C-alpha cells in the first residue's frame, strides 16, 4: 500500500563512519510512531552513493525487519549500469523490501529508447514493485513524458518520482499514464500542487524532520482539501529551502542530528554542512517547531 | 611522459556483449602505429560505467602489457565515493598504468570543498600519477578553478582534463597553475584552441577513428604553429560534430565498426546508433578520409 509521505530516509553513520545502527532503529520508530506512510531506506538522502553493496542490503534488511509489514519498505536501486541495477534490484527483494526505487542512468547520458530498454530490463529480470526516478539536476539526462509512458505499460513499473518540480511535466505524465500509475513528488516544495494535479505521493526530505506534517499535508493533499495543504505547506516551506542550502543530504543531516537522532557522520565526497548555514537552518527548525 | 594526441579508448565487445581482447589488441597496434601520443583504457568513451571490477583491471593490464612502456597508458578510476575511487586507483597501479584519470563525483553534487578533501584524500591514499577531469554535462556539478588551484598543489596531481568547452574556462585554469600543472582538453571541437592557450593536450575521441591527424594537429597547436592546427581542424570539423550524433560513445563505436577495427557489441542503457544518424556519420567519415 504505497502512498502518501514517504521518508526519504537518512542513513546514520557513527563520528568514524561505520553505520550507527542505533539512531537507525529510533528514526524508523520516530517515523512509525509519527504517520509516515513509506519509508524509502538507501536512496540519495540515505547516500546510496557511498554504501557498500553488503551496506546497501544489511540497512534494508534492518528496517524491513523492524517495520515489520506496518509500512512499504521501498529500496533504492538505481545504477548508471542495467547489470548492476538488476543486481541491487534482486537484493532488495530477496531481502523483504516491498519496492525498489530505480533513478534513470546518471553519468553516461542514454538515448530515450535505451532508458526504455533499460527498466523494461529489470522490470522483466526481477519479479519485484519498480518504481522510476526522473531527477536531471543530478544525473543529466532526462526521462521525457513519451518515455513515462512507455513503462508505465509494462507490468512491475507501478510509479514514477517526478523530481524536475516542474508541474506542467508532472500534468503531462498524469495525463498520458493509466488510473493504476501512481505519480509521486520529488520536490518538497510543489508537492502539494502535484498530489492536487493527481499525483499519489512525496518522496520527501522534509519528512524527515516533520514527518507527523508531512503525512497530515499529504493526506490533504490527496483528499481534495486544497486549502488546508497551503496552509500547512506555506508553514512548512522554510523549512523546504533551507534543506537544500546545499546538497541534499549535508543539510538534513545537520537538522536530524540538532534534534539529537542522529551521530554526526556522512561519507565523502560530501561534507558536513559548512559553518556559513548554520543559522539558516535553525531558525527554519525553530520558526517551524521541529527544534527549540 | 604524458602529453599530445590522447585516443580516449573505446573497449571492444562481441554482439553478446563479452570482452573482445582481439579487437582490443588491433585497436592498440592502431594508435601504437599511427602516431598516437598516449592511451586512456576503461575511461569514459572505453565504458567504465559497465566493467566489473574483473574487467576493469584485466583490460588495463593487457594494455599496459601490449604497450610495453613505449607510450604512456592512463586507466579511468573515478568513482562517486572516494573509497572506490582509492580501490579503483589502487588496481590500475598495481595492474601498470602510468597515471589515472578520475572524474569528479557525480550523482552526488559534492561542494568545492567536498571534491578538494576528495581528490587530495587519493591522491594521498595510492601513489601515482592522477589527473582530474570537470565534465558537468554528464557529472550534474563543476570543478571551479579556484578548486583546481587548491589540488595543483598536491604533490601527485599532474593535470586535469578540462571538457565544458568552455575557452575562458581553459584559459583561466592554465592562468592559475604552476608551469608544471598540464590542462588537456576534453571537447574535440574546440581543442586546437585551448593548447594554443598553453594547453598540453586532447584527451580525444575523434583519434579513435583518425589517429595520424589527430597527433599531427596536437602537435602543431603545442608548438605554436596556430595556422596549421585550425586548418586540420576545420578539415575534421564535420566529424568532430558526427561522433557526437548521439551520446558518446554510441556514434564512434559505430564508425569503429564500419572501420573493420571492432565488434558491434555495446553495453546497456547505452544503444547502438540508431537507423537515422548511419548516413550523416558515414559521410562525415569518408568526407574526411577515414573511410574511403
Ligand atoms: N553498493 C553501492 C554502490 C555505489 C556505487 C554508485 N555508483 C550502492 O548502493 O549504490
Ligand atoms: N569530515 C569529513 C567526513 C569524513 C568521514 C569519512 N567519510 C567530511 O565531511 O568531508
Ligand atoms: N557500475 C560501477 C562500476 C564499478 C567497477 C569499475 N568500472 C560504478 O559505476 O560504480
Amino acid at each position: 500500500m504505497i502512498a502518501g509521505s514517504m521518508v526519504a530516509l537518512v542513513t546514520p553513520f557513527d563520528a568514524q563512519g561505520r553505520l550507527d545502527w542505533d539512531s537507525l532503529a529510533k528514526l524508523v520508530d520516530f517515523h512509525l510512531q509519527d504517520g509516515t506512510n513509506a519509508i524509502v531506506a538507501v536512496g540519495t538522502t540515505g547516500e546510496s552513493a557511498t554504501l557498500d553493496v553488503e551496506e546497501h542490503i544489511q540497512v534494508v534488511r534492518r528496517v524491513v525487519d523492524q517495520v515489520k509489514g506496518r509500512i512499504p519498505v521501498i529500496a533504492g536501486t538505481g545504477a548508471n549500469s542495467t547489470r548492476e541495477a538488476v543486481a541491487l534490484t534482486e537484493a532488495a527483494k530477496s531481502g523483504g523490501a516491498d519496492a525498489c526505487l530505480l533513478v534513470t542512468p546518471y553519468y553516461n547520458k542514454p538515448t530515450q529508447e535505451g532508458m526504455y530498454q533499460h527498466f523494461r530490463h529489470i522490470a522483466e529480470a526481477v519479479a519485484i514493485p519498480q518504481i522510476l526516478y526522473n531527477v536531471p539536476g543530478r544525473t543529466s539526462c532526462d526521462m521525457l513524458p513519451e518515455t513515462v509512458e512507455r513503462l508505465s505499460k509494462v507490468p512491475n513499473i507501478i510509479g514514477i518520482k517526478e523530481a524536475t518540480g516542474d508541474l506542467q511535466r508532472a500534468k503531462e505524465v498524469i495525463e498520458r499514464v493509466g488510473k493504476d500509475f501512481l505519480v509521486y513528488s520529488g520536490d518538497d516544495a510543489t508537492a502539494v500542487e502535484l498530489m492536487l494535479l493527481g499525483g499519489k505521493g512525496n518522496i520527501s526530505v522534509t519528512a524527515n524532520v516533520a514527518p507527523r506534517a508531512m503525512s497530515d499535508l499529504c493526506a490533504a493533499a490527496m483528499r481534495g482539501d486544497a486549502a488546508a495543504a497551503r496552509a500547512i505547506n506555506d508553514r512548512l516551506m522554510p523549512l523546504h529551502k533551507a534543506l537544500f542550502i546545499e546538497s541534499n543530504p549535508i543539510p538534513v543531516k545537520w537538522a536530524l542530528h540538532e534534534m539529537g537522532l542522529i551521530p554526526e557522520g556522512i561519507r565523502l565526497p560530501l561534507t558536513w554542512l559548512s559553518p556559513h548555514c548554520h543559522d539558516p537552518l535553525r531558525q527554519a527548525m525553530r520558526q517551524t517547531g521541529v527544534l527549540a
